[PDB]
């Protein structure tokens, strides 16, 4: 449904990763990135592992827009192509396609959502997020919208539905 696209800089090629979210909010607590097969920039500047044989590190990390951290790239199988433009980061924490991922290739697993009691969790006062710089303290859906704010003020991202 309604999501975000963010640019990541890559640190090897000239070509920036654009990748589509619903949970942009999460973005701290990224883990890593990963392509499916069939992505342009696997193609482009990349395949003996990929063509004939789980993912596997491409080499390569991607710059962290909002923090001075690197993430590795990776090309899996499990990713799906079809959907928008078959690119995202990990969040092994709050998603259990991403943590057997990162359990499986050993990367860390950072939380960054708070969950509060249940009785009163979704009805208003929604999960705090922290581990994410300016975002802590406040509930998902103000992390949604300001992070939204941070990424079109600052060039790197735009609304997409």
């Amino acid at each position: 449904s309604e999501g975000v696209t963010i640019e990541f800089k890559i640190v090897g090629l000239n070509k920036k990763l654009k990748v589509f979210t619903t949970c942009p909010h999460t973005l701290f607590g990224a883990s890593f990135c990963a392509v499916a097969i069939e992505h342009p920039i696997v193609q482009d500047l990349m395949q003996d592992l990929i063509s004939s044989i789980v993912g596997i590190y491409t080499g390569l990390n991607v710059k962290h827009p909002f923090l001075d951290k690197e993430l590795p790239l990776y090309v899996a199988n499990f990713v799906l192509m079809e959907y928008r433009e078959g690119a995202i980061f990990g969040c092994p924490a709050h998603d259990q396609r991403d943590f057997e991922f990162a359990q499986e290739y050993d990367l860390p697993i950072i939380p960054v959502i708070s969950s509060a009691r249940l009785g009163i969790e979704e009805y208003t006062n929604n999960s705090i997020m922290f581990n994410s710089e300016f975002l802590n303290g406040l509930t998902v859906s103000e992390a949604r919208k300001v992070i939204v704010e941070k990424l079109e003020e600052k060039g790197i991202g735009k609304k997409t539905i």
